[PDB]
């Protein structure tokens, strides 16, 4: 049921709308602002999923989670978290092209809520 979720996301207005939904679902939400932030949040403590801005400032989504997957490969017992990529622009092969940046899913912003819930149920 209720996950711990990394959520990566430049624009303070689009963190309040996710946060808004997942917290509806009683999920428990780590909000930072770019993609650095989010990588020494993945160091620090174990999610059950990352939601990544693409575009973000300092480090975007692609950049953070090609850390990520070395960071989480480099640990004594491996892990792998799913990445959900959000993004504003879609449907030219952008879920392939995330796929090759070792993301998991996509997802279109503004976010849908039913997409949303059920792409975390369908990666956790
Ligand atoms: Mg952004």
């Amino acid at each position: 049921r209720s996950f711990e979720i990394l959520l990566a996301e430049d624009n303070a207005v689009n963190q309040r709308l996710a946060v808004k939904i997942l917290e509806k679902y009683h999920h428990v939400v780590t909000v930072v602002g770019n993609g650095e932030e989010a990588v020494e949040a993945v160091k620090r403590k174990k999610f059950d999923v990352i939601l990544m801005d693409v575009q973000m400032p300092v480090m975007g989504g692609f950049e953070a989670t090609a850390k990520i997957r070395e960071y989480e490969a480099s640990l004594p017992t491996p892990q792998r978290t799913p990445i959900i990529a959000l993004t504003a622009h879609a449907m030219m092969g952008d879920r392939e092209k995330c796929l090759e940046a070792q993301m998991d899913e996509y997802l279109s912003k503004p976010l849908q809520q039913a997409n949303l819930i059920q792409t975390i149920l369908k990666c956790a």
